[PDB]
């Protein structure tokens, strides 16, 4: 088989990239080495920035969304006592975020490929990439227990973190940034009332606790956890009690409990690598790039390159400027450090860290109070929340 | 002798609280440990905030200042190529800051002191506080060889980081919180004119580098330097080259070099102390807190700790409320957490520190490139370096 754009990963970044690409005439396929049901298995993300939501509507993917998805216009930190709320949409100069669950987003993508015929073909495995600086590279998987070969222009990396892509590109090519967090969430998703209409992220002496919703009657909720944890050591009775105790009294008294739908641990870390790019071969997502997920940044950053790629991969092909490809790692890289930054803001503010001395217990409390109290403060995290603009 | 209001030492705060005191009609005594010219011989500080230059103008000592000072509007921070210049008017919303040599405010309250024939001992040895819980609390100290007493109702420590003040308060009731940085600033003074009408820090990979004035025709200039390295291994030479590689080539060439008046190694730190007094004993200024040079605070918090004591105790002595002395420390330590936090965040940005891998180097400078590209960030600069109101 031949295609124009390979896709490998059926993640967001694949689905999205996938779906403006078709809708513009350019023909891709994707490789996805999982089932639908594993894809569709994960809870992950639910905050959507703007410039994605609208990425949605010019993908044609937005009716469910614009029915079921919340705006919010603001967001409240909790520390010491106290609750303060962010008024997200007059300080960010009337921009919102809208809440939907990346499953949902996923679903949605999901539905509208299969509808468009455009090729899927999930449960490809040994996917293999070959010729990357040559002018026709190629793919290889098998299917079953046959090796077959796609022949394509181009090739875009969107398979994650442990995807083949990264690995494909000589080591000695890409410089690499990591930083890993010693601890980790424990999120928790369960069918019951949210406890706000907007979001509480709440810093205690015990750990971040973080309450967020998918729907009038469905409530994400995360506690931080030492690496050291087993899922299996939090039964939900535990969650609650520990969530609870970490909340404003009078948050956690309105509280509905209930059991659990889906639990599990996600470690936090960030990772950036420099450049996105090898040849004819372009990273996405995950694959190039990771973030805690205390800011909201990964799906967002995921659209964001995705966006850059889909309108780089129409003028090299519709205009004929193969020649703008060359920038790609430029213009996403200048977002993704801004992002990566705000990310690694709002971690160190918000989580209690092991082994830290009285002052700088002081300075991050501190932190809070000087900018949940100034209106420039304010405003510095209500732009970044939001999301910066797409350039 | 007995007087109402001991003051131990003549620094800035001693005088300052002296001067308003004395204006107001309450006496006090100054006692310092060393002689006027070794006081007037101390380079430190040329920048004050803009409520500092009332308190002078209050302590009816600003004619020379209103004629020597300078008034900046801007202030200008060099990283990686680039010059960016923060407008402090318009940002801070009108507000500015004054170059005027921390020398010279001492000079000026010193003649006013000695004017007013209010009392000042200097070469006053061996101090020691006694009763400090008591109706009558009492300092002792030698002139000569003879053991004197002053008695008064209260003692404000202005004696410094050294001082015998901090040091008498039992060291259960105290806590404290300290960070020492791995580096020091290497300062310049020199009789030439200045390379800029306004300040210059500069983060250079070498390190951090700062150009100031003191007037017209006289620089202050500083390099980073590490903690092991000893002032005589800096010749002027050396100190003007190493100076001229950290800087833009644009502001390189247009330095006008020349001998040395003044040279020295401060190191940097921080440093708070709570509570800020025990019994009738009030710490003031150095003595209870330290700050990295950094964000230019330290002669600015003593001016607002002095200010907070000096409306305290008019209460108490011409209102008779010497109740309200008991909140001097809620008051004082606002602030001074505030400073702290701003001054570490100056000084994590534009120094350069040993043995930070990649990622923390990236977040450095993307954190330069945030706060001085986003109106809102630039504010947070301005409206904290010109100074955050007194409360
Ligand atoms: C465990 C985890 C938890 C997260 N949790 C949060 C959270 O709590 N909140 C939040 O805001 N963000 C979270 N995120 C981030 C957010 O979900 C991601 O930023 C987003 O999924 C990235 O989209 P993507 O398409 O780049 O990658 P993914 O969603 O990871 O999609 C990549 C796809 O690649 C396919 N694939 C992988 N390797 C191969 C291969 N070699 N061959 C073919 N296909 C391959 C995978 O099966 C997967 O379908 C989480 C991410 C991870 C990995
Ligand atoms: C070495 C040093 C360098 C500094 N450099 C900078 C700089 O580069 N830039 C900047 O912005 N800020 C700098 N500062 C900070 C700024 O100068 C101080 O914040 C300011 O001097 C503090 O005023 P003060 O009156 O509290 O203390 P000081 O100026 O230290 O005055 C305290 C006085 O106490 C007297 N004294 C001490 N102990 C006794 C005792 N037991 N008995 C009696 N009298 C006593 C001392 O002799 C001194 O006169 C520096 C401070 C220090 C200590
Ligand atoms: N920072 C955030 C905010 C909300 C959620 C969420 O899952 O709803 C999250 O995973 C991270
Ligand atoms: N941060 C700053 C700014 C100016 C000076 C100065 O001495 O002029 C300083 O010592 C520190």
């Amino acid at each position: 088989m031949k295609t124009q754009v390979a896709i490998i990963g059926a993640g967001p970044s694949g689905l999205l990239l996938g779906q403006l690409l078709h809708k513009a005439g350019i023909d891709n396929v994707i490789l996805e080495r999982q089932t639908p049901d594993y894809v569709l298995g994960r809870i992950r993300a639910g905050v959507l920035e703007q410039g994605m939501v609208d990425l949605l509507r010019e993908a044609g993917v937005d009716r469910r969304m614009a029915r079921d998805g919340l705006v919010h216009e603001g967001v409240e930190i909790a520390f010491a006592g106290q609750r303060r709320r962010i008024d997200l949409k007059r300080l960010s100069g009337g921009k919102t975020v809208t809440v939907y669950g990346q499953t949902e987003v996923t679903r949605d993508l999901m539905e509208a490929r299969e509808a468009s015929g455009a090729t899927t073909v999930y449960q490809a495995a040994e996917v293999r990439l070959h010729d990357l600086q040559g002018e026709r590279p190629y793919v290889t998987f098998e299917r079953d227990g046959e090796r077959l070969r796609l022949d394509c222009d181009y090739i875009a990396g969107c398979d994650g973190f442990h995807g083949i892509s990264r690995q494909s590109i000589p080591a000695e090519r890409l410089k690499v940034f990591e930083r890993v967090y010693p601890f980790g969430w424990l999120g928790l998703l369960a069918d019951t009332p949210p406890v706000s209409h907007e979001l509480i992220y709440a810093n205690h002496p015990r750990g971040f606790a973080l309450c967020s919703q998918r729907s009038a009657t469905r409530s994400r909720y995360y506690v931080q956890v030492p690496l050291t944890e087993k899922v299996e050591d939090w039964s939900d009775e535990r969650f609650w009690t520990e969530l609870k105790a970490r909340l404003p009294a009078e948050v956690a008294e309105k509280l509905v409990t209930g059991p659990s739908l889906e639990k599990s641990i996600a470690p936090l870390r960030s990772f950036v690598v420099e450049p996105m790019q090898h040849g004819r071969l372009f990273l996405a997502g995950d694959a190039a790039h990771i973030v805690p997920p205390t800011g909201a940044k990964g799906l967002n950053l995921a659209a964001s390159d995705v966006s850059t790629l889909y309108r780089l991969l129409l003028k090299a092909y519709r205009e004929g400027r193969g020649e703008l490809l060359e920038r790609y790692s430029a213009i996403c890289l200048r977002r993704i450090w801004k992002a990566e930054r705000f990310s690694w803001w709002m971690t160190s503010v918000l989580h209690r860290f092991p082994d830290t001395d009285a002052f700088s217990q002081r300075i991050q409390q501190t932190e809070l109070e000087y900018y949940l109290g100034s209106e420039a403060g304010l405003a510095t995290i209500a732009e970044n929340y939001v999301g910066l603009p797409y350039e």
